[PDB]
C-alpha cells in the first residue's frame, strides 16, 4: 500500500531473457505454423472465430519496440499464440500436435528461467 512495498524483485534482465526464449522458440523444427500471421484472405473461417490473432514474428516486433511492459504480458501473447491454435485444429493434425509441443517446449523454459 502507500509506502509500504515488498522487496524489488530484479526485472533488468527480463528484456534479454525473454528475446532468448523467443530464439528458442523461432528455431524449433515444430515452430512452422506459428512464424508468420495466417492469411486472413486465404484461410476461411480464421478472420471470424480468432478475435486476437498472434504469431512469433508479431511478438518479435512488440518485444523490440518497447510494447511489453513486463514479463507477464509477453507470456499471455505466447499463450494466446496456442490457445487460437488448438481453437482452430483438431488435436490429432500436425498442426495441432505441433501447438502442443511448442506450448509445453515453452512453460519448460518460462519456470526454468523465471521461477
Amino acid at each position: 500500500s502507500m509506502s509500504v512495498k515488498k522487496p524489488k524483485r530484479d526485472d533488468s534482465k527480463d528484456l534479454a531473457l525473454c528475446s532468448m526464449i523467443l530464439t528458442e522458440m523461432e528455431t524449433h523444427e515444430d515452430a512452422w505454423p506459428f512464424l508468420l500471421p495466417v492469411n486472413l484472405k486465404l484461410v476461411p473461417g480464421y478472420k471470424k472465430v480468432i478475435k486476437k490473432p498472434m504469431d512469433f514474428s508479431t511478438i518479435r516486433e512488440k518485444l523490440s519496440s518497447g510494447q511489453y511492459p513486463n514479463l507477464e504480458t509477453f507470456a499471455l501473447d505466447v499463450r494466446l499464440v496456442f490457445d487460437n491454435c488448438e481453437t482452430f485444429n483438431e488435436d490429432d493434425s500436425d498442426i495441432g500436435r505441433a501447438g502442443h509441443n511448442m506450448r509445453k517446449y515453452f512453460e519448460k523454459k518460462w519456470t526454468d528461467t523465471f521461477k
